[PDB]
C-alpha cells in the first residue's frame, strides 16, 4: 500500500508570467519524491505532498532552488 506522506507549505516568488509557473510545475514534476503539489501562480503559494522516506523538507526545497537557477526565491510557512 502507500506510504508515509508529508507536506510542505511554502511562499514561492519569482513567478513574473506564466512561463515561470510552468517552469517551476515542471521542477516540480522532475523533483524525486514529491507526490503531488498545488500552485497558486499568482500568490506564490505552494503545497507539495512528498514522500518522508524518499526526500526530506530540506532536501526538497533545496533541489527546487537549484533546479530553479535563483530564479525562485522559497521561504518555508510555519
Amino acid at each position: 500500500f502507500q506510504g508515509q506522506q508529508d507536506k510542505l507549505v511554502l511562499r514561492v516568488d519569482g513567478i513574473l508570467n506564466e512561463l515561470d509557473a510552468q517552469v517551476l510545475e515542471g521542477i516540480l514534476t522532475r523533483l524525486n519524491g514529491v507526490r503531488q503539489f498545488r500552485l497558486d501562480r499568482i500568490s506564490g503559494e505552494l503545497e507539495v505532498v512528498f514522500d518522508p522516506e524518499v526526500v526530506s523538507s530540506r532536501s526538497l526545497v533545496d533541489g527546487i532552488e537549484e533546479d530553479g537557477f535563483g530564479k525562485f526565491k522559497l521561504r518555508v510557512m510555519s
